[PDB]
């Protein structure tokens, strides 16, 4: 039964669950339809961070257009903003009670499978024979019933 | 090292960042291990990918909101398109970091540390989060400097 003889490192999705506990945002374990106020907030957070990343890439491109060879350190603001974007993307999934890792694993499976196809002469990736799309409707279902 | 008794299946799954590194190897595009300034073509591609995916997520939230405005009660299944698109957004955000040779997990860990620390602050009367005593901002420059070395 149970006796003295009776732990993977946390993932970034799991970090968002810890964060939302810390800010008192009590987020659900299983997929949960959100109130509209939550959707609007998540939209705003995504729009704001996306714009920040976009602007930073524009700034790096302008420096390159001027003849600059950027250094690694020059990438720090962009890297920071990309991580902030992950933070609000994971954040939206977590507030929806949707396991980001489970959904991501399915999208990764379909993308990796697509990568095994040939390329067109012009370089476009083609799908292989027997390629199955990501079935995210199926993932949501399994999360509801586990 | 390894022997007839070794268990090859790892006790822990790859991180999503690690999955992007695997993806890039699969498309021929074998990306750098350390921070690497990109050519402008690479930045333009990553920008387009982010713009397209963020626009898809945005429109899908708009559609959910329209249905709620109409009096509908969303089901968990109604969230699948949005969840798919948020995951695609993760895919191209991690993809950008991986193409820059920047370990997304190391940068995220620092952002997380600072955000979690801020969450330990008090709230103002109107609920605005305040920083605690001893708060230190995310030092992503320092992370990038460290990633350049063994």
């Amino acid at each position: 039964g149970i006796d003295p003889f009776t732990p993977c490192p946390p993932t970034n999705a799991e970090r968002l669950h810890e964060f939302h506990r810390a800010i008192g945002a009590a987020t659900p374990e299983r997929p949960t339809p959100p109130p509209p106020e939550l959707l609007r907030l998540r939209q705003t957070l995504l729009d704001e961070e996306s714009a920040e990343v976009r602007a930073e890439i524009d700034h790096l491109l302008a420096r390159q257009a001027a003849g600059e060879a950027l250094s690694a350190g020059d990438l720090a603001p962009l890297a920071h903003e990309l991580a902030d974007l992950l933070y609000v993307t994971y954040g939206a999934l977590d507030q929806l009670g949707i396991d980001a890792d489970a959904v991501f694993a399915e999208v990764h499976r379909a993308n990796l499978s697509k990568a095994s196809g040939p390329r067109r002469a012009d370089g476009k990736q083609l799908k292989p024979e027997g390629w199955r799309p990501a079935d995210v409707r199926g993932v949501i279902e399994r999360l509801q019933h586990a």
